[PDB]
């Protein structure tokens, strides 16, 4: 089809601008310049259509990804962690985080989040073993584990991070961060 | 003083089976075998008493983790990160993380949550100093950087399992862990 998902980039824009609480089935079928009637036709409901708008964002995320010229795989393994936060994908890493906190209350949502997640561990698991197999890395471990562990990791510092802790400065991210790749991997 | 702890001690009661929601100064006063006008005298609101408690009640789990004669210091790290579940010490652990997610919608508990978390950096960074002397630990990095970065991996591990992620196993949590303490200290 052409006219569905043209809305459905309609939704990218929105979501990737002001997120989900602006996308509406009225200001996605005003942008896409539809009617609102042709967006309920497509999608079979708006929490449905905010979560098809998101999955389908997180794959431009990582594909948009695979084509960063890295000059290691240290360097691309960093930059998939989220690790770097270069601006380009900004956005992109804006949404996750709304989606991360609207799993609880939107099960499309929570459905789209554990799809992006779960590509995200087997973006790393590829990451580590292409290493391995090219002399970057070492094999220490098993390449999943240390995938799992590096996704717990920069999950947790972000965690740490939100709390306002005296004593740990968030210019210490990138600096834990590499840290821990050092020690899984180097 | 006195009365003030008695209250003190009730309210903990209700806090370690039960959970702050059933910390009402109705129920701590019937439980404390007094007027809820005297509770009133003693704290500010069942806010105030309720965070005091917390308090209280890490200052405790605290102590009996020191009562868990150990062999070394990485089998106590694992006593430390929680990474070892112990019976008694469960509804300590239940109430820290019902706290956790008090903490953007009450002052008082956020303040208690942030000091109990920097009394448990602290410590993980007093044992990895005692298992540094003793010659079981090497002196890679910074106590006070391998510590932060141990805690945001554990709790980086209990966020991740929460999401119910296909193909990550509640099990592998000690195995994690260990891992993690191996490629740090030993």
């Amino acid at each position: 089809d052409q006219r569905r998902e043209m809305i459905l980039q309609a939704a990218m824009q929105i979501a990737l601008a002001e997120g989900f609480t602006a996308m509406t089935v009225r200001r996605i079928a005003t942008e896409a310049q539809t009617s609102t009637g042709q967006v309920h036709h497509h999608f079979s409901s708006a929490s449905h259509l905010k979560a098809e708008a998101f999955l389908k964002l997180m794959e431009q995320l990582d594909e948009i990804e695979q084509t960063l010229q890295t000059t290691s795989q240290f360097q691309r393994l960093f930059i998939l962690l989220g690790a770097e936060n270069i601006d380009r994908l900004q956005p992109y890493l804006r949404l996750w985080n709304e989606a991360e906190l609207l799993i609880e209350q939107d099960i499309e949502i929570q459905k789209a989040y554990n799809l992006a997640m779960q590509s995200w561990h087997q973006a790393i698991v590829q990451s580590i073993e292409c290493g391995q197999k090219e002399g970057e890395f070492k094999n220490r471990s098993n390449s999943t584990d240390i995938a799992w562990r590096l996704i717990a990791f920069v999950c947790g510092l972000e965690g740490i991070y939100k709390l306002g802790l005296q004593g740990l400065a968030e210019e210490d991210f990138k600096r834990h961060t590499e840290a821990i790749i050092r020690l899984e991997l180097l």
